[PDB]
């Protein structure tokens, strides 16, 4: 049938990458992602129904072994190079060596760890990313702690609140899973500085993924900066750090950073000015709110990155409607979000359901167009990034 | 180095391609070496962030499966052909946007197939979850009962100690459900086919090895003629009675009527209701002394891995006391290799949530010797880790 020639093309794709890595030739990101998808596509076609369920069960146990070994700092006690006995690992962390062995055996079977002989363990390239508390290990931590319990609570949640798309800050699946559906996600996290800190580090790991500078041509904004010496240039709505504004103005020095506006919650802006060099050139820091008018009028470019996916279409129309009101005829709005294909890929579909636990969602270009059009805007273009669906949707006033 | 691993996998996919074209089965060893490698290639090609994504998806994929099963979505999809998301939504009376987002998960993973922009259809990987069968029961069990125990483990070890969980009391499962003072089987006796979902589901982890073609029972038949009243085969915790009928239909002069099926009274009562020629049925608790004395062969299959080492010592100790000098005890269990395989290591941590574990042949030899027994031999499954440990009185 058709399952037979899917294997043939992945085979040919594998030979092409084999000779490529033989020649040391660099691999474009789109080729990397196609091989990643092709390998996983074949694994489901080759697996029977029982093997699929067995694989899903192993990933669960594997994630549980990763979380426990991260929490117990077992990866950190294993040297980055060389081997070490299970008993020595157990002495370094003060834990029963059966528990260490049985949990490490899980990661030995899946290739995350490699066992040497009958009782010695070593790191691999797949386990060193968890040998410390870092951006990626934080993502696993908050994934296990903050989102998996909400996935489990979903059958009971939809029975309680109705089988509809979860939207809004209260009565989220996450809060329902915590036992306090009347509390927002931020209220639950503010009660624990450790849980907040891991989420901060984990979220900072994803804001850094697809840079705006270098993939969007700001040369036309340079012309606007010269004609009007006083109009604001770039406004980063919800820009969190100011990292993106620094990158844009560094690569395009025609845009002075002090002519750009960084906008976020007052508590987020307080952190920025708390840690920033007071003697260095900095953008305008403005404490604002999504639901109210955009304070900066007539700016050349407005950015709203990784924000609209937290809210429903109706909230998104309000947010975009405030921007459209403040925008000039020549203004441009850049929406930085994942743009789902139909049907969507595995990592973006996975993200879409995770966002449902907190009242968000991912959107196709069709859903973005409807929300954009209802806010008095229109889509002008889409800048899709290599090896993924994260894009900058260029919008303009209708 | 890394290059020829891709070529070897590529060559395996070439071999697999022609055979599925002709409807050919491919050797099982060739299927095994293709499933592996496909995993190993994924482990080498995936970036760390992509591998973390794969693991997180498994949880979202199981949640989409669970929700669409509970909502009768697989029941509303036609057998053959496609159906629009709007129609599926109207049949089950659910928000079409919610139906589409959850089905997109299964479409992306290959469980479901999307035709065009808005139409969906069954595949060979979705059909088992449209009905009540061991496979669909297991996945429901994995979500409803095993998954909460796994998520509660970081907290469980924070309250009881970062040590091996053991015993029927204060299990991770009982902890995860908010009643740590309950035992696992009190929890399953909450509703009668909450246990019934479990006994149906254990046919999905039922990688069945028939034992009859594994162990030579001919010497037992010779004992049957030498002692006309002696019990022959006692199946301790045999539940079904499938093993006993398989052995007796396959071994001549080993009558089923001279064998005993032993399990819990409530299990024995279910057997008698569905059975009708037959072995002796005995309601029992294998934590207490064994009533049928001096049987030629005692069987205990897939029971010891649910319990701690000391509890298995007591269980086996009752059997040893009842055995004659020529009696044989066959332990049907997974025998862990060091290091273990993927399914045996996965099952090892699942059993930890109920105070059990999988054991090597050394760990088995330790508990066997504490009961008054010694290992006489091991009959191993080819292509797996399930074994039959032949034990005799020490
Ligand atoms: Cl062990």
């Amino acid at each position: 049938p058709a399952v037979a020639d899917q294997l043939d093309s992945l085979a040919a794709l594998l030979t092409s990458r084999a000779q490529a890595v033989r020649n040391g030739a660099a691999v474009p990101p789109q080729q990397h992602v196609q091989l990643v998808k092709g390998l996983k596509d074949a694994a489901g076609l080759v697996n029977e129904a029982r093997e699929d369920l067995g694989d899903l069960m192993m990933s669960f146990v594997q994630v549980t072994a990763l979380r426990l070994l991260i929490k117990w700092k077992v990866f950190e006690a294993i040297p980055l190079e060389g081997t070490i006995s299970y008993a020595d690992v157990a002495a370094r962390v003060g834990i029963d060596v059966n528990l260490i062995t049985r949990l490490s055996w899980v990661l030995v079977a899946t290739g995350v760890l490699k066992q040497d002989g009958s009782d010695k363990i070593q790191h691999t390239a797949r386990s060193r990313p968890y040998a410390s508390r870092n951006p990626l290990s934080a993502m696993m931590i908050i994934g296990f702690d903050e989102y998996l319990p909400a996935l489990l609570a979903m059958p009971g949640y939809f029975d309680t609140y109705g089988k509809k798309e979860p939207f809004g800050e209260k009565h989220t699946v996450k809060a329902f899973s915590e036992g306090n559906p009347e509390l927002t996600v931020n209220q639950i996290l503010a009660s624990s500085p450790e849980r907040l800190g891991n989420m901060t580090l984990a979220m900072a790991a994803m804001e850094n993924m697809y840079p705006l500078s270098g993939v969007y041509d700001f040369s036309w904004v340079a012309a606007k900066a010269a004609s009007d010496s006083n109009r604001p240039l770039i406004v980063d709505v919800g820009g969190a750090k100011g990292h993106t504004l620094q990158a844009i103005c560094k690569d395009t020095p025609a845009l002075p950073i002090e002519r750009c506006v960084l906008e976020d919650l007052p508590r987020v802006i307080q952190v920025v000015k708390d840690t920033s060099d007071a003697g260095a050139q900095a953008p305008q820091l403005l404490g604002m709110d999504f639901n109210q008018e955009q304070p900066v009028k007539g700016a050349v470019v407005y950015l709203i990155r990784r924000c609209l996916h937290d809210y429903s279409d109706e909230q998104c129309v309000r947010i975009l409607g405030h921007l459209a009101a403040a925008m000039a005829a020549d203004s441009v709005l850049l929406i930085g979000e994942t743009v789902l294909t139909n049907p969507p890929s595995r990592p973006t579909a996975m993200m879409d359901i995770l966002l449902a636990t907190i009242g968000g969602k991912e959107r196709t270009i069709d859903a973005f167009g409807a929300v954009v059009g209802r806010a008095g805007l229109r889509i002008k273009g889409v800048c899709k990034q290599e090896g993924g669906d994260f894009s900058y949707i260029e919008c303009v006033k209708a």
